[PDB]
């Protein structure tokens, strides 16, 4: 890697090559307590994540797809002309707090708080999840969601007052009967360290995820292949290719 901005070189230097990932979640949804462990690898050069998650308490009391957004946007591919907008890498290695409220339309809410930071060479995502006001017969506690996932765009805006970022975005979960369960995401990220961070201009992250199962695995689990790419800022003075 070679950038003219030493602040960019610093972040890029930590996400060179393949980085091992640990994910830890403690959850309580309507008093159903559960835990999830995840392991895999991230490759920020390709925006590529490969993760396997296991429910360590037994059967997951909510559908796996409802946890995908909660269960490491520092592995996003930022194109070269946008690297000065990568908040996520700039906060490393001390890390950042990621907070969300997820409103399931006509159902309950998840509240999440995560610390994303390095423990030695390992990127760790440690999460507390609280779920309240879910319908026992609804799409979530009723397990009526399909085991699949769509492509989304998450718009990222600076919050200069907290030296962080915020995002609002909608996830669509396919229901078994061909309908859709909307999940409205509100997100804020703040640095853990007191050092400076890159505060971005408005842009979006483009996501694509595939869910699968390990045919040899007897525990309740999810295999996740995810790609994340930053976009929405164009290159040139009108223009390089014109």
């Amino acid at each position: 890697h070679h950038h003219t901005d030493p602040m960019v070189s610093k972040g890029e230097e930590l996400f060179t090559g393949v980085v091992p990932i640990l994910v830890e979640l403690d959850g309580d949804v309507n008093g159903h307590k559960f835990s999830v462990s995840g392991e895999g690898e991230g490759d920020a050069t390709y925006g590529k994540l490969t993760l396997k998650f296991i429910c360590t308490t037994g059967k997951l009391p909510v559908p796996w797809p409802t946890l995908v957004t909660t269960l490491v946007l520092c592995f996003s591919r930022y194109p070269d002309h946008m690297k000065q907008h990568d908040f996520f890498k700039s906060a490393m290695p001390e890390g950042y707090v990621q907070e969300r409220t997820i409103f399931f339309k006509d159902d309950g809410n998840y509240k999440t708080r995560a610390e994303v930071k390095f423990e030695g060479d390992t990127l760790v995502n440690r999460i507390e999840l609280k779920g309240i006001d879910f319908k026992e017969d609804g799409n979530i506690l009723g397990h009526k969601l399909e085991y699949n996932y769509n492509s989304h765009n998450a718009y990222i805006m600076a919050d200069k007052q907290k030296n962080g970022i915020k995002s609002n975005f909608k996830i669509r979960h396919n229901i078994e009967d061909g309908s859709v369960q909307l999940a409205d995401h509100y997100q804020q990220n703040t640095p853990i360290g007191d050092g400076p961070v890159l505060l971005p201009d408005n842009h979006y992250l483009s996501t694509q995820s595939k869910l699968s199962k390990d045919p040899n695995e007897k525990r309740d689990h999810m295999v996740l292949l995810e790609f994340v790419t930053a976009a929405g800022i164009t290159l040139g003075m009108d223009e390089l290719y014109k």
